This record gives structure tokens, C-alpha cells and sequence, in this order.
């Protein structure tokens, strides 16, 4: 269920009961370290450095004196919040390194009560307005001044000796503190993201749908057989290693060949199909020699040469997509997916992977491409079924590449051998 109020408070930065009283006021607006890994989109670190200097891990920084006035502050949160969690969430989730002031300042610009829905829309209320006694979600929150029914977690009480920037620089070379609020709001949020989704995939965890995340993910799956099809074709490779694949399920379930599977974290229903194995360029170099090497979307340091790759760029801009640790990103798609950082040298032993569309299946404005390797562009003349099939792949492709997607194959990939299948 939910976070019980009587559950006792580590006070070296007592109950949850207590500490609600003195803050100057749905069981608990502290919620466990489960809901929130269940509402990461959710996620805005909050620290506070007798005028007060409020920070978020947006980056944004408002100062309020008894600086700005309070009633222009509150009014700049809502908007702040409403902008960054509108597409995101239904709420928000403060995440603290509480120091006491940040807990103490909620009072100025944060309302609570029961739960409450948008005077405009079926939406659970996120906003108050005291001006017209009203309530908003992130969406119809354009006059308010009220955060409403916020929850929030303490990062502290999940077991850390040392303060903030000791812990978050133990993972994380990429926040360095200029001694301001956001920069303590940015550390908090990296290092909780760090502890709640580095070490592996929750695969019992799922995200609702937000976004194209159908459409790009049967994209994905159309490009990933196309693709690992082609190059079993092409080079007759007597063996694929998967690694990072922890279902034991294969793109192409037809291919004649040895289907090995490798991941870090097995699904136990599965473990026994599928080898532990956390790969690294400096262990494994030398190893998987034979056959060809299929990393989908499995963000290793370094590739082998005999290697097929897609590598999701955390640079990319999109809803699906929040701030991660150490320059990753965390990808919330059906399930949350840490990222590491885009790096080039990563692919030093491979090429990008070009376009095509291959089909060996029968035949059925005319298509002129190099790119169509099909039994009728060979003769002349494209059939109306592949000329059709191209172009929904085209559209497939367009819309990985969109969603932040790159394709790397070994060196010596060339299309030149499915011309020959012919
Ligand atoms: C968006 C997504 C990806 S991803 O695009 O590869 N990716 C995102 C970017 C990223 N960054 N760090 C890791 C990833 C993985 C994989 C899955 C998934 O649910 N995979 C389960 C799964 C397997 F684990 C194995 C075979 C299987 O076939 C059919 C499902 C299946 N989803 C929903
Ligand atoms: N260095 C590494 N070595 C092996 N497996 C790794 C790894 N880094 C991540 N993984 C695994 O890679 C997977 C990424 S998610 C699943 C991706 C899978 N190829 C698919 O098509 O859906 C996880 O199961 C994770 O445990
Ligand atoms: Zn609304
Ligand atoms: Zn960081
Ligand atoms: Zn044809």
C-alpha cells in the first residue's frame, strides 16, 4: 500500500507524523522508494541554500525575500511544473537530500488535503488557485499559484553515510557543484536515478503510454529482423551471440543457425536458455570469435568488430526520454531503461549499418532504387507487393532514426552479397 506515518525518520540531516507537523500542515506526502521508481516521470529534485534560494533540477533557481515576491514565486513554480510534467505525469515527486530548510519553505508556494480533480477536465488536480478556489491539473493551471497534493521522498533515508556531493560524485563525473540550490537538485535526482535504475531493468515494472511508443517500438522490431535476417544471408554466419537478451526470444525464429543468448540479469523463467555474462570490450575482446555478435540495444563500452548493433543517442529530446546519470539518460518506454552516454568510440570497429529493404518472398509510380533488393528490381521493373513493403519500411526506418536509434554493423557488411540469393 502506501508509506505509513508512524514509520520512524533518520534525523541525522522522530516519524513522518512529526515532520509533516513542523513543515505547517493521500496518507502521507512521503511516498516508498517503489512508488517512486513506479512515478520516475514524475521526479523533481528540490534543495533551498532572510531571503531563500529555491532550486530545482530543471535548473531553474528563483530567490524570495521577506530576490522576488512570494506571490510571483509560487505563480513561477506552477508554470515551471505544469511546462516540464504536463506530457509527463499526473503529479509531481519532490526528491530531497533533506538539510530541514527545503521541508520548512513548502509551506510558501504548496497546498494539501484530500485528493481532489481539475475544475476543467477528468484529471487528477495538481494546482490551487486561492484568487478563485479552484483546482488544476498541469494542463489548466495557467493562472495558479498553489502546488496541490505533491509527494516527495528523502534520499537520505535510504541509507547514505556521507552528504550529497560525496555520494553523487561516487557515479557520476558529469554535475559538478557550483554552490547553488539546482545543483544540489540535479545531484539528488541524478544520484536517486542512479540507485533506482543503473544496476538493472525492473521488468515487473511498466510505464503507461505517453507518447508513439507503439509505433515506434514495432518499428524497431520490423528494422531488428530485416536487418539480422539480412546479415545471416549475406555472410552465413554459423553462429549468433545475443548478448543482452534476457527472454531468450530470436528476431528471426526461421534462421538456420546456433542462437546463443547472454545477458547480465536473466528472466529466472528463462535463466536456464541463457548465460549470466556482464560484457566488457577489456574481458571479452578475445571471446565470441565464431559467428557474428548481435548487441540490441545492449550499451557496452566498446564493440567487437564482428558485431550487429542498435544504440539508442541519450541527446535525443522527447518525453520518453528524461535526464539520466553521468551523461546517460533514463528511456521510460513500457519499462525504464538507463542509458548509458552516447560515445563514438564506442563503434570504433564497426561502420554505420546503410539503408535497404531485402525480400526473398514471392513477387506480386514505378520504384527506381539501388536500395530495393528484391527478384523484380533485379529484371527491370518493381512488383506493386515489394514496391508497397518498401515503403512501409522506408516509414519503419524513418521512424527509428526520428526516435533516436543508430544502426553499426561489422566492416565488411555489404549488400553485394543479397544481390547474390537471387
Ligand atoms: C523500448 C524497448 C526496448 S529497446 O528499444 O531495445 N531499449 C530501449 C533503449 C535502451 N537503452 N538501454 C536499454 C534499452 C532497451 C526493449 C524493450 C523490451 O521490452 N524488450 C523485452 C524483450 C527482450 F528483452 C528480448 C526479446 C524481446 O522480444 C520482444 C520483446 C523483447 N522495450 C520495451
Ligand atoms: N554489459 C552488459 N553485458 C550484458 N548484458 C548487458 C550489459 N548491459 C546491459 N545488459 C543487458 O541488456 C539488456 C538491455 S534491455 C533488453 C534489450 C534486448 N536486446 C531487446 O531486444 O529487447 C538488459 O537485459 C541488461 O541486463
Ligand atoms: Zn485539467
Ligand atoms: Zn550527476
Ligand atoms: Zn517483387
Amino acid at each position: 500500500t502506501h508509506l505509513s506515518v508512524d514509520t520512524k525518520f533518520k534525523t541525522e540531516g522522530m516519524t513522518y507524523r512529526r515532520l509533516i507537523s513542523m513543515m505547517g500542515f493521500y496518507p502521507n506526502m512521503f511516498i516508498t522508494r517503489e512508488e517512486a521508481i513506479r512515478h520516475v516521470r514524475a521526479w523533481i529534485g528540490f534543495a533551498v541554500a532572510l531571503p531563500l534560494q529555491l532550486g530545482f533540477s530543471t535548473g531553474v533557481n528563483l530567490v524570495a525575500v521577506p530576490g522576488l515576491p512570494w506571490n510571483v514565486v509560487r505563480i513561477k513554480i506552477v508554470q515551471m511544473l505544469s511546462d516540464t510534467l504536463k506530457n509527463l505525469s499526473d503529479r509531481v515527486v519532490f526528491v530531497l537530500w533533506a538539510h530541514g530548510f527545503e521541508l520548512t519553505s513548502m509551506k510558501y508556494f504548496v497546498k494539501i488535503g484530500p485528493e481532489r480533480t481539475c475544475c476543467l477536465c477528468d484529471r487528477r488536480a495538481t494546482c490551487f488557485s486561492t484568487a478563485s478556489d479552484t483546482y488544476a491539473c498541469w494542463h489548466h493551471s495557467i493562472g495558479f499559484d498553489y502546488v496541490y497534493n505533491p509527494f516527495m521522498i528523502d534520499v537520505q533515508q535510504w541509507g547514505f553515510t556521507g552528504n550529497l556531493q560525496s555520494n553523487h560524485d561516487l557515479y557520476c563525473q558529469v554535475h559538478g557543484n557550483a554552490h547553488v540550490a539546482s545543483c544540489d537538485a540535479i545531484m539528488t535526482r541524478c544520484l536517486a536515478v542512479h540507485e533506482c535504475f543503473v544496476k538493472r531493468v525492473d521488468w515487473t515494472i511498466e510505464y503507461p503510454i505517453i507518447g508513439d511508443e507503439l509505433k515506434i517500438n514495432a518499428a524497431c522490431r520490423k528494422v531488428q529482423h530485416m536487418v539480422v535476417k539480412a546479415a545471416l544471408l549475406a555472410d552465413k554466419f554459423p553462429v549468433l551471440h545475443d548478448i543482452g537478451n534476457p527472454k531468450a526470444i530470436k528476431c528471426v525464429p526461421q534462421a538456420d543457425v546456433e542462437w546463443k543468448f547472454y545477458d547480465a540479469q536473466p528472466c529466472s523463467d528463462k535463466a536456464y536458455k541463457i548465460e549470466e555474462l556482464f560484457y566488457s570490450y577489456a574481458t571479452h575482446s578475445d571471446k565470441f570469435t565464431d559467428g557474428v555478435c548481435l548487441f540490441w540495444n545492449c550499451n557496452v563500452d566498446r564493440y567487437p568488430a564482428n558485431s550487429i548493433v542498435c544504440r539508442f543517442d541519450t541527446r535525443v529530446l522527447s518525453n520518453l526520454n528524461l535526464p539520466g546519470c553521468d551523461g546517460g539518460s533514463l528511456y521510460v518506454n513500457k519499462h525504464a531503461f538507463h542509458t548509458p552516454a552516447f560515445d563514438k568510440s564506442a563503434f570504433v570497429n564497426l561502420k554505420q549499418l546503410p539503408f535497404f529493404y531485402y525480400s526473398d518472398s514471392p513477387c506480386e509510380v514505378p520504384l527506381k532504387s539501388a536500395t530495393c533488393i528484391t527478384r523484380c528490381n533485379l529484371g527491370g521493373a518493381v512488383c506493386r507487393h515489394h514496391a508497397n513493403e518498401y515503403r512501409l519500411y522506408l516509414d519503419a526506418y524513418n521512424m527509428m532514426i526520428s526516435a533516436g536509434f543508430s544502426l553499426w554493423v561489422y566492416k565488411q557488411f555489404d549488400t553485394y552479397n543479397l544481390w547474390n540469393t537471387f
